[PDB]
C-alpha cells in the first residue's frame, strides 16, 4: 500500500520515519510505498543536519528535500501517519474528507493517544532519542501491517 508520514516540516521526524521504514519494511519482505510530507514545509528544504547525522550512524542515508502535503498526496494514500495530534487537526482543516486514513503514528501503531515531539532545534542527542523512538514504533508497524490483506 502507499504510506505516508506527515510532521511540520519535513525536516525530522517524517523524514526519519521514511527512512527508518524503508530499511525495516525492506528487511521484513514488506511491500508497501513510503513517502513523507509535512503541513508546513517548503520545497527543495533538505533534512536537518542531527537527523541526517542520527541515521547516518546506524547506515541509513537520510538524503531528503522538503515536500508539502498536497491534496493530491492526501487523496492516493492509504495511509497518512501524522506525528502529533496537532497534525492531524491540521490536516483536517487544510484538506479533504479524509479522517478516516489519518491516524497518529502511536495511536495507529499502540493503540494509545500520544505525540512524537518535535526534535527541531534540540541537540544531536535529541535527536537520537527521537530517531530510536521511531524505530521502535516502526519495527512495531511493520509486524502490524502483515496483518492488513492486500498489503
Amino acid at each position: 500500500m502507499d504510506i505516508i508520514f506527515v510532521c511540520t516540516g519535513n525536516t525530522c521526524r517524517s523524514p526519519m520515519a521514511e527512512a527508518l521504514f524503508k530499511s525495516i519494511a525492506e528487511r521484513e519482505g514488506l511491500n508497501v510505498n513510503v513517502r513523507s510530507a509535512g503541513v508546513f514545509a517548503s520545497p527543495n528544504g533538505k533534512a536537518t543536519p542531527h537527523a541526517v547525522e542520527a541515521l547516518f550512524e546506524k547506515h541509513i542515508a537520510l538524503n531528503h528535500v522538503s515536500s508539502p502535503l498536497t491534496e493530491e498526496l492526501m487523496e492516493s494514500a492509504d495511509l497518512v501517519l501524522a506525528m502529533t495530534h496537532q497534525h492531524k487537526q491540521i490536516i483536517a482543516s487544510q484538506f479533504g474528507r479524509y479522517r478516516d486514513k489519518v491516524f497518529t503514528l502511536k495511536e495507529y501503531v499502540t493503540g494509545s493517544h500520544g505525540d512524537v515531539l518535535d526534535p527541531f532545534g534540540g541537540s544531536i542527542d535529541i535527536y537520537k532519542q527521537t530517531r530510536d523512538e521511531l524505530e521502535e514504533l516502526l519495527r512495531q508497524l511493520a509486524k502490524q501491517l502483515k496483518k492488513d490483506r492486500r498489503l
